[PDB]
DNA sequence: CGCCCTGGAGAATCCCGGTGCCGAGGCCGCTCAATTGGTCGTAGACAGCTCTAGCACCGCTTAAACGCACGTACGCGCTGTCCCCCGCGTTTTAACCGCCAAGGGGATTACTCCCTAGTCTCCAGGCACGTGTCAGATATATACATCCTGTGCA
């Protein structure tokens, strides 16, 4: 049995990790 | 026959060491605008005096506010639907380094004239102010103009 999770539960980690984190989001090249 | 509650499972997180790494701060060399004093002349606070619109008020004169009665219709709650983006696995590209080394132009620092304007000065004139005059809005004679009344008639 595959492990999968529920649509929406990784929105909220990725909320979690990406609030705690003072990095840029966009690379340099493209900018 | 199919749904809350429980239990097993899994993985994401927290927290505590454990060692390599680098820039915060200290230390020094140095060096330049702050500090101290003197000079000088100048606007700001103190009256001084004045004058003028804000203040508190009183009384017509309407005019919005309000209370309510009806009402009807859209905000809301509920339900069924379906479709679209998240979760995950598989494909595809962006970027780093290795090779293999050279210059290049643009802001920086330092030097160097040179001439436009601050400062002072006097001469003039021009727009804020007072007054003339017409435009618009106002209030009133007026020549009829519509009921009312004597009034004479058939």
């Amino acid at each position: 049995k595959p492990h999968r999770y529920k649509p929406g539960t990784v929105a909220l980690r990725e909320i979690r990790r990406f609030q705690k984190s003072t990095e840029l989001l966009i690379r340099k090249l493209p900018f």
